[PDB]
């Protein structure tokens, strides 16, 4: 069911016209379009290129003066036996009261007999988040000190190895929330955004919580203004009976606020080889990665 986003949720951009103009206009398409290129590889855990997918990673971030931490556990899957899952954890400020965090997974899906690339399925949003910390990385130094600062997380392990269940599915995610509960580190995660499935053309977002739904409404704000500005996506709608399940599952469980950017319906090619480099759609592509950027600034910023 989807039901309108009631007015008390409304949460316009608050950047001033100025500045929102000036950060509107940051971008490196090329930069944007060489992490797409470099990350959509067969990339299966335990696999050489999931390593080079990892060390690109986390070198590119490092590169920019991001504290990175791996953290590295293994598990057992169906089919694969036991594997080494590695989460990245990118902090611009690794002493930080509060975060907020920009999620996706690196890993691609085991696809018997076929290379499966993951294009929209997530080495797009992979690269976004690579290209959202070369572009605004000006504007993000004041974060390696403050309170509240910017995690990007890259989960492995999300895809299932024989069929998606609770015991085949988001290995690295599930991981990381056990341990951060056990620890007292879930409550310094102000929101968990999740990237997922996108890059192909015409995605419809709705929001899926009620406690981030204020959130959500300033992303849909971000979209009008830039429209509004002449440089649509986000529904101003909830889609609640949803139950999608993602890298965000165990955290949600957990009480951690999650803002779960994935379009609905799915990508026509989702889980099938055709999720490759030809279904990307660039201009969509570029829409996106400058309405999160926006986005994340309007939050971190203000
Ligand atoms: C084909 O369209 C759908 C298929 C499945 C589901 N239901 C669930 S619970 N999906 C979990 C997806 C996990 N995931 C994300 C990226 N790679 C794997 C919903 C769909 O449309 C609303
Ligand atoms: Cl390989
Ligand atoms: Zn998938």
């Amino acid at each position: 069911e989807l039901v309108d986003i009631p007015k008390i949720s409304y949460n316009p951009s608050e950047l001033s016209e100025p500045r929102f103009l000036e950060y509107s206009n940051l971008s490196d398409k090329l930069h944007l379009r060489e992490a797409i290129d470099k990350i959509l590889i067969p990339r299966v855990v335990g696999t050489t290129n999931h390593s080079i997918v990892r060390e690109y990673i986390v070198q590119s971030l490092r590169d920019l003066d991001w504290d990175v931490e791996v953290n590295s556990f293994h598990d057992h899957a169906p089919i694969k036996g036991k594997l080494h899952f590695h989460n990245i954890i990118a902090t611009l400020n690794p002493n930080a009261e509060r975060y907020l965090v920009l999620s996706c997974h690196y890993d691609s899906k085991y696809m018997p007999g076929v290379e499966f690339l993951g294009a929209t399925d997530s080495a797009v949003p992979c690269a976004m988040l690579l290209n959202l910390a070369q572009v605004l990385q000006e504007q993000l130094k004041p974060l390696k000190k403050s309170k509240l600062s910017l995690m990007l997380l890259f989960f492995d392990g999300e895809e299932a190895f024989e069929e998606w269940g609770p015991k085949d599915s988001i290995y690295g995610a599930r991981h990381l929330a056990k341990k951060w509960h056990h620890e007292g580190k879930l409550d310094r995660i102000d929101m968990l955004v999740l990237l997922d499935l996108l890059g192909a053309p015409d995605p419809a977002f709705y929001s899926f919580f009620e406690n981030t739904e204020s959130w959500y409404m300033r992303i849909q704000s971000v979209e009008t203004r830039l429209a509004k500005l002449q440089l649509r996506y986000f529904q101003s709608q909830a889609m609640r009976s949803s139950f999608i399940e993602d890298d965000h599952i165990p955290f949600l469980r957990r009480n951690v606020p999650i803002l779960h950017l994935i379009p609905v319906p799915f990508p026509s090619v989702w889980h099938t080889p055709d999720d490759n480099a030809s279904v990307i759609d660039y201009a969509t592509t570029d829409n996106l990665a400058l309405i999160i950027r926006l986005f994340a600034l309007e939050y971190l910023l203000a």
